[PDB]
Formats: C-alpha cells, structure tokens, sequence
C-alpha cells in the first residue's frame, strides 16, 4: 500500500478540515518534491518554492500563503490545541505571521510546562536529601533525581536547538525575505515584524536555558554537600567506636590479669582476702585511669 | 475590571508625579502598542517609535524625549530611590543620557551590594569549615553555603544577561543612533557619549563577573580540601583502632591459654606454684612481644 | 617492488571494475601528483584539477566527472556495499552529486549503527549498577562501561571532525563552485543543491553529537548516584556495628565484674547464695540499662 | 578639603618632578574632564583629547606628547622603579612609544615575578603531599596550597584582562592611529611599531596564562592521586583489621567452649586429665584451622 | 665579552657551514635589528625585511631567499637532523618552501614521537590499576601516571600554540604574500602552495590534539572506575566484619551467662550435672539462633 499523510488543514478564516492523502498527490498539489517532505531533522525551519516547512520533535507543519497544514497529528494529544485554540488565533497582517507565531508559541509553552513540572520535584527531592538529621539517605529518591536530571538534559538540548535555528535565521536577511512568501507570490515592513517575532522567541528560550542551567548547578552543589555530610557522620561514628574500643581493651587487659591470678592451682595467696579486695580495687581504678589516658591521647591527635 | 499601570512620571526639571492609568490610555498617549508594553523578558532594552523601553528583573521604564516613566513600582522598596535620589540626578546633555545613566547606575549598584553582602558570609563559612582542628564539620553552615552559592549563581546569570544586552547594543551603530530619540524627533557627537556610557557599564559588569567566578572557584577548592582533611582523619582513627585491636587479640589469645590451663578438672599440676607463676609471667611478656611484633608488621606495610 | 593501489571503478551507468594499478600510472592517468594521493588526514575533502578527493577513517575515494574510484578496499568488509548497493544508487543530476551523496550516506549510516549498538549496552549496564538493593557492584560490568565510554568518545570525535569539514566547506562559496567539476571541465542551480546536501548531512551529524553528549552526561550522573549509594550503605553498616559494639563493651565490663568477684581466693562471701543471685541479676539488668543509655546517647548525636 | 592628586611627572629628557595638585587644576591644565580621570576600571587603556589614560590594578598613568604623569604612587613601593629605572628608559622614536613600553614591561615583569614565586611553593607542597609513604597528610600544607591556588586564580584573571584589552586595541586600526597623539597634535610607520609592541606583550601574556593553566591542572591531578592513595591505605588497614577479627572470633568461641566445660558444678569428668588435655589440644588446633579457613574464605572473595 | 650566536648555515645546493658570529655582525649582514633576533616567544613565525624568523620551544631559524640559518644548536642533539637529513631535503620550487616544510615536518615528527612514547605507558598503567582482582593499588604506578599526565598537558599546550600560529597566518593573505620573500626581493601560484602546506600541518596538529584529548578523558574515566572499585571492596569487607562481630557479641553474651552461673560461691545447684549439661546445650544453640537472627536482620536492611 502506498504511504499516506494524515493531514489537517486550516484556512485563513479559521475553517478546519481533516483527511488522509497520498504523498504523491500532496507533492503534486504543492510545488514540492519528496526531497523536502521527508522530515529527517529533529528541529528544522526551511523554505522551498514559497512554502514554509517546519518540524519540531513531533510537530510537522507546512505553511502556504493561503492555508496551513499539520501532518501526522494522530496519537499525539494535539486535538485540544488543533480544534479549540488554533482557529481562534488564526481568526491586518498576513497569514504566515499568525501561523508561525502560533506554532512557536505552542512549542515555547510546551517547554515552559516541562520546566515548571520538573522544577518542584527536583527541589523537594534535594531538600529531603540535604537534611543533615539523617546519617543515610533514601535511594528511590536518588533514582527519581536521576530520571529527572535526564529529562532536564533533554529539555536543555531541545532549547539549544530551538535557539540555534532561530538565531541562524535571524542573522541573515535573505531568509527573512524568503519567509514573506505572500509578497513574493503576488508582489509597514515585513522584515521588522519577523525580526521582532524571532527575537522575542529567542529571548524566551534563552531565559528557559538559563533557568535549566541554574537548576543543574544546584543539583551538583547539593550532591557535594551530601557527600560532605555523609563523611562527617562516618567520622563521628568511627570516633565513638574508637572511644568504646579503648575501654573494651582496658577491660580485657585487667580481666586477663584477674583470670591469671585466679587459676585453679596453688599461688600461696588464697588465705588472705585483703589481697583479693586490693586486686579488685586496683584493677577497676586502673581500668578507669588507662581509659581516660587513652582518651586524652586521642584528643591530642 | 480593565488592567491598569501604576506609573510615576519624572519631567526634565525633576518634578515628580504619580498616578494609575489604563493601559489603553497609555498606548494612546504614546505611539506604542500592547505588543511593546508587555514586558515578557527578564532583561531588555528596545526602541519603538522614538521611545526607549527598558526592563530589569523588576524595574520597568519608558523614556521619551521630554519625560521618564517608571511602571509597577509598588511593593518594591523603590520609594527612597524614586523620591530622594533620582530628582537630583535628573536636575547640557539631553534627557535620555541622564535617564539611562541613572537606571544603569541603579542596577549596577544593586548588583554590587548583592555581591558585597554575599562575599564575607561565604568567606567566614569557608574559613570555619576548613579549620583542620576538627574531625567533623557543622551542617547548618553547609546549608548556609548552599543557599549562598545558589544566590551567587543567580547573580552571575543576571550579570551575564546585562553584559550580553549592553554588548549587543554596542556592536551595532544603528541602535546607537536610535537611542538618540530627541534628535530624530526634532532634527559634539551623541554616539561617542553613548558608547562611553555603555562601555563603562559593560566593564563594571565584567569586573563583577570576574569576582563572582573567583569566589565560585574558591568554594570548589575549599570543598576539595575538606574532603581531603576528612579522609586523613578517618585514616588516623582507623590506624589507632587497628593498633588497639592487635593488643586486644593478643590479650584474648593468652586469656584463652590461661582459661584452658585453669579448668575445674584434674591436670596433675595443682601441687606446684612455680609453674603457675611461670605461666603468668610468660603469658604477659609474650602478650607484649606479640603486640610489638604486630605493630612492627603494620609499620612495614 | 613499486607500490600499487587496489582500485575499484564505477562508471556513470553503474558498471563495476576492479584491479590493481601502479601509483605512477594512476597519477599519469589523472592530472594529480603524489602530493595529493597521500591520504595523511583522518577526515578530508579536497579538490585538485577538477578531481574530488575524499578520505574517511578508512575510506578513500576519488571522484571525476565521468567515474568514481575507491582505493584500498581489501580486508574492510566493504564488498556488500560496493557490489550490491552502490550500483543501484549510481544508476538528471550530474555524477558528482550522486557519488558524494552515496559516500556521505554510507558514513552517516555507519555512525548511526555504532551509536545504536552502543546505547542499549550502556543503558543496561547503568540500570544494573544503579540498583540500590546491593551494597556492592560488579566490576566486569564496570570494565565493560569503561570500554564502551572509550568507544563513545572516539565516535564523538569522528562526528566532530565530520561536522567541522562539512561546515568549513559550506561557509565558503568558492569551494561549492569547485565541487561542480563537470561544469568547469565542459562549460537549476548546482550551488543550491550542494548546499542542501551538505546542510542535511551536517544536521544529521549534529543530532548524533547531541545524542552522544546526552549519553555521556547520563553516565556521569549514574556514577555520582553510585557513589552516594555506596556511602549510605557504608554508614548504615557502621551504625549497626557501633550498636553491637556498645553491647559487647557492656557485657565485657560486667563479665570483668563477675570474674573479679569470682577469683579462686577467700572473699568472706561464699557462704551466702542470695548475694550471688543479686549480683547476677544486677549485672544483667545493668548491662541492659547501660546498653540502652549508650544507644540513646548515640541517637542524640 | 578639596581632593588632590599626588603626581610625579617625567619629561622627555628624563627629568623628574613630584608634587600634589588639585583635581580641578589638573583638568584645566589638560583638556580632560572629571569623567575621564575617575579610574573606575581595574584595567583600562583609553584615549581622550590626544591624551592616553592607563590604569592597572594600582598603577594610574597619563601620557601626553611631551610628558608622562604617574598618579597616586604613595605607599606602593614604586619609588625604586620611578626614581632609578624609568629615567634611564625614557632617556629617535616619539615619547609615547617609550612610555607605553615602560609601563607594559613593568606590569609584565610584575606578573612574571608573581608566577615565579608561586610555582616552587606549589610544586614542593604537592611533592610532599603525594608521597605514598604516609597514610595521612598534613593540613597546614593544605591551607598553604589553598591560599596559593587563590592567588593563582587572581593572577590568571589579571592576565586574562590584560590580554583582552591588548587584543581589543589591536583588532581595530582607529585606536592604533589614536595612540599616535604626537602626530595628530602636530601633523617609517607608527602603526607597525605599535602593532609589534602590542603583539609582543600579548604573546608574553599568553605564555604566562598557559603556564598558570598547566599549574592548575597539575594541582587537580595531584588531588585525585591523593584521594586514591588514602583510599588504598584505608582498604589495606581494614583488611588487616578483618584478619585479626577472625582470629579474635575463633579464640572467643573456643574460650566459651572451655568456660562452659569448666563451670563450678558437677560434670562427671573431673576424675580424668586425659580428657582435659584432649580438650585443650583440640580447642587450640581447631582455633588454628578455623582461622585459616576464614582467611581462605576472605581470599576467595 | 660581547654575546655571540652559534650558527649553522645551509645553502640552496645543500652545502653546510658552521661557526660563531657576533650579534652585531649578524644584524649588519642582514637587514634586521636586535629587536627581531631576541626570541622572547615560545612559538613564533614572523617576517621582517624579507627575512623569515621562526622559533619553536628550542629551535631558532632565520630563512632568507638564498640561505637558511639555525641558531643555538649546541647541546640539543640536533646533529643527526642537521648533518644527515636536512641537506637531502634541501637538495623547481623556491628555497623558502623547502626550508619551511623541513622545519614544520621536524616539529610535527617530534610531537608525534612524544605522543607515541606517552600512549603505551599510560595504557599499561591504567590497565594494571583497573584490575578488579586487587583490593588495593600500587602507588609508584600512580606517580608515573601523574608525571605522564603532566607531560601530556605540556604536549597539548605545544600543539595548541602550533595550531594557533598556523591558523593566524592562514586566515590573512597579506602574511601569505609576505612569506614569498624571493619574489618580493627580485620580482603557478605561490599562495596556493603555501596555503596547502599550512593546511596540511594544521590538520596533522588537529589530529594529534584530538588523540591527546581522548587519552586524557580515558584517564579520568579510569580514575572514576578505580574509586568505585575501592568503595565496593570496602563495603564487602565491612559487611564481613559486621557478620563476624554479630557472632562475637553472641558468644560474649553467653560466655557472661556461663561465667555468672559459674562463680566461686554457693548457688545450690552444684549437686546436679543435668542442669550443667542443659545450660551448655541451651547456651550453644541460642548463640547459633541469635547469630542467625541478627544475620537475617542485617539482610532485611
Ligand atoms: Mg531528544
Ligand atoms: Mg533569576
Ligand atoms: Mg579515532
Ligand atoms: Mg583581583
Ligand atoms: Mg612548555
Ligand atoms: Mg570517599
Ligand atoms: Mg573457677
């Protein structure tokens, strides 16, 4: 079966149509070729035969002087935007300005929503992790943080490509003149308006990129602080363990002393209890003094 | 209710007025449109119909040949600057130069104050943390450091956008000529003076950026030194624990020897005390020698 | 023996020939010199005497207006591409466009295959390592990750050089005109078509580079999370060891007490069992209380 | 009291004068204004009314066709350079070349001295720290390293601003022509000589920057090696502690066995010594075998 | 004594001479001044009075239309290159091309040799370190790695300066025309040949730089893997130590129980052996059960 395109068409007045059409018929209707309607690039804005071709991550659009076409809209939850919002926007400037503004605004709003969803989750996770009241931290939250960081990196890449394309178009004026397809087809400055639009969207994308970068550096700083806190807790607990081990060693030493003096043999000292009491007292007090002196020695270090 | 703008107006002589006006009335009074007085960008300097439009993080200003307007000044502690300092500054060069200089100086002073407040806190916190006399470090100070680093990153971003805008205006001369709205409205070089102003403020911002970068790298180096100190303390305490464990092991070994020789049974050796004394002496001295030899073995490693 | 080149030649119609020829004979047949057919650069696209010379990591090609030549194809598993696919591609545009498109498509497909092979292995390895259910991680998987990261870095370098060469050619128009060797030899716009080709391949390479960068940053984040998890497990186990050591210390203390009270001597207390039972009970309960109080003290920290 | 400038003046012949003068009198004597002699930038080279104004970190200079002036030289140990070296340098090229060369050479020599002082200290400290013969490292040396790294970062920033200013002047030719104040005031190529001077100093600064960067990367590598060494020592000592703990556990186990068999009760086995000797021998040998088997088990891991 | 230069001179035919000459005599023989033959820059290529002046790290060369001069060749093991290889290379293009090609080829070969020597040592050291079969790693190999990394950084810097100089010359055409000193002195395109030479050497240097960068990133990844392996071994050994400590604690607990029940007093239970056997059996089995239950509790965590 020959491949087909599921297209939805918007007119100047805002009227909407939807259908499916063969690629060859689409090429014949327009002045394009299969080389153009291939959509091999993640982000692209191009002009061919007075027709504008735009592609986002998943949005494919063709703009003509008298109509707009969205291709492959099925299974992408675009119905609300297509059948409820776009007609209002499209209903003195030409059609190209309105269409380009609508598409760019949609993409920018999508990116803003992504960032606004990502920010609070990361902030809450970092606030929970940095809490110095716990010697350990949860790991499910760490996995969540990793996934959200991956999503943030993808968002940063998308913003970067958006800005790159917009700036590449802005620098040259030939492309700016090309975007005015209506005047070329059927011959106030259009160039100024297009420059204003592109500059506005470029600045918005730059703001988003700065916010994402700030979030990433915050993540890194939080990771470093987490490392420091864990190391400090380790050192505290090891100090306590050493302090207890000193006492254990002293106790074992004097227990060996007592055991050796208390063998089941003859020592010529079983007829006196004063010696026994003296040994008990001296062993206990010496345990105490040795423990204290070892504590002081550790403190000296 | 229709939206309104809370505006304060400064004249050439420095006279001050304040009121609220509908956005449509503002647009009609000037030659602008709602597309311009939207304020969608964090930092922006633009020119439209011989009117300069400036926006900072929270400062919104419109400059005309004969007046200046500050918009949305309520609840921003700007009263001291507006009603005490600005009139003196505004009271032979045209009005645009004075207004632009005042606004840029205000923003630069704000950034300088932020940096001057941030620096000593971070320096004191790092000095306290780096102290090698403690095996552990406080965590409230770590949280303070994290918050101040976040603020520092935000300040760096603000300085970056400021410099970017200033340099973008400086490179082109068409924008420099545009800023001379008074001459265009009613036709010594203005371009040289504007270039001097913008270059001065750009250089000040560059100095601030360099200072912030130095502070950040200092923070990173301090973190690394903290890690090293904690690891060294860990190793010292573990060495001490191992040294004590050697003695504990030797003591336990010879205690087992004594216990085994001192069961409540018959060993055919309970009639002699010389053997008992010999066993006590040899067990103690051998404990000592084994402890010393294990210490030497550890030292060999 | 004089050096030779193992060449395979493709004609306009797609006919294929293969043989070996002396370098001097090759130079004489073309208008080149040994200075050109030296192949000292990993990636290179050049034009000499209306002949295009291209080199990839291991692919060496010479393009003329009427023929294409691939050099040193032996022992490189290029037979499938040479004798099965290329003739179909080469069978209204001139020959240079088809040849360049074929070579660039081959290289791009090779890079895409490399990346598609690398991605799932790294993802699976990282997913296995990040599993927080294990206090330790395997090391063979770490070695695999290291090798795959090295391969990824090599791939990134290759993509970078590809993009650099393509962009260097695109910026200038003299080189674009040079690539149209057929028109120069024997005098619709060729420049536009060549620009489209190069821009398409540059954009594809940029997408690949972005994907590789995302993978690398993911690797780094996974490493950090692994460090954090290991430290947390360390702290947990050390806390448990300390808790057990407290009880061991208390038990040893009261065992020393009992041993001291139970020497094989006279203590004037062997005629009463109530004292013995009291000592047993008090030593046990005090062991419990001291253990609990030390646990509470640790909890206070 | 009106502010004043402490100035020292050098003539063409090298004659020296020194005094203090009011800022207004200085402005009147020259053709400048207070806007110029403000010195708000850390590093600056500018030209105003055929007068060159230069500022370094602490050096302030004004160059005219017939004289040189150094401002605010008190309490900066500049007496040796001012009254011993500069007159010799200033005594066929015009005065501006000599003055600029002198100032730039002074600054470059200062930076070189800073770097030459910093290098050996850091190298010695790193050599001492990296010594793998110590399980721990000193902390005073770490503080010294931190301070020297801060100084190195400041030096890098200074070199960067120096290079930026020199290159900004070099790129344009209008500024190069401006620097030839003598010819403009009273109308072999001066531009070539100035370009040579600036290029020479730019190259020297670039060399210094490269050296500083190499030092910094060396510091980072040394830090990583220190971390690795500390971790290895930790692991070694923990392995030894585990080996000793195995023996302690076996000894305690068989000591419990002996104690249980040696209660102060009736066991119907006190009439035979062969059983006692057998128990002693078997407990000792089994202690040995269990210790060895646990050692082998650890080795298996 | 006046300073002198130890020079070796090559003619067009390849004839070689060597001697020492005063700097003033050298300046007089050529059309240069002491300002030129100062050699203050690590890497430099310049043209003065139809004479080319080149300096590498330690190679100093002056090229004229009719001769080449190498200065300060003593104690630099350059005899083999000077008296065995260079004459063959120098024996239709002018002399400047041959001389420049020879010098650049020498430098490139030197850099290639450095890199080829450095690579295998680092690879072997990293392969030895990454071996996961050892809980610890050697430190002499770490010192070797540090030294080789320092050398690699120096090599990268040298390659960078080489590329910077070559590209700076390539971008401008005035310098390219300047390098053709022979035509200027005594008036096929020379510019094309010089561009080809410089581009070839620039590309070779770029390849070397990419290789060095790959090596450095490999080093960093290996360091991270080493850290991970050490941490995993630490955790394993700590888990084993905890498992042994559980058993030690249980054994000590029940040993205290036995000791308390076995005091040298009256307990009204010395007339029955069944109680003694029951206590022994229950203490042993309970030791086992408590050890197993603590093991399960640890496993739960
Ligand atoms: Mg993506
Ligand atoms: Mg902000
Ligand atoms: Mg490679
Ligand atoms: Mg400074
Ligand atoms: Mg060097
Ligand atoms: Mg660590
Ligand atoms: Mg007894």
């Amino acid at each position: 079966v020959a491949p087909v395109f599921t297209v939805t068409k918007f007119d100047k007045q805002g009227n909407v149509t939807s259908f499916e059409r063969k690629k060859t018929e689409l090429y014949q209707e327009l002045g394009l070729q299969a080389r153009d309607l291939r959509f091999q690039h993640v982000m692209s804005i191009t002009v061919r035969n007075n027709r504008i071709i735009m592609r986002m991550e998943y949005l494919k659009a063709v703009i003509t002087p008298e109509c707009l076409l969205i291709l492959d809209y099925r299974n992408l939850n675009l119905e609300q935007w297509l059948f409820r919002e776009l007609p209002s926007q499209l209903s003195p400037l030409p059609f190209e300005f309105r269409a380009i503004e609508a598409l760019l605004q949609y993409w920018i709003n999508t990116l803003q929503g992504k960032l606004s969803i990502l920010q609070p989750l990361i902030l809450e996770t970092l606030d929970a992790l940095v809490d110095p009241k716990h010697s350990s931290v949860d790991r499910s939250k760490l996995h969540i943080l990793l996934q959200n960081g991956k999503s943030l990196s993808e968002l940063e890449t998308d913003i970067k490509i958006f800005k790159e394309s917009i700036l590449e178009i802005l620098d040259e004026e030939e492309l700016l003149e090309e975007l005015c397809v209506s005047k070329w087809s059927d011959p106030i400055d259009h160039a100024e308006e297009m420059e204003l639009l592109l500059e506005n969207y470029y600045r918005l994308a730059d703001d988003l990129s700065n916010a994402a970068r700030e979030l990433r550096v915050l993540i890194d700083d939080s990771q470093s602080i987490i490392f420091i806190n864990l190391d400090s807790h380790r050192n505290v607990m090891m100090r306590l363990n050493l302090q207890l081990t000193m006492g254990t060693f002293s106790l074992s030493l004097f227990g060996l002393m007592g055991v050796a003096f208390g063998m089941n043999l003859e020592s010529s000292l079983e007829e006196d209890h004063r010696i026994f009491w003296l040994i008990t007292g001296i062993m206990f007090m010496g345990s105490g003094l040795i423990w204290r002196r070892l504590l002081s020695f550790l403190g000296r270090q």
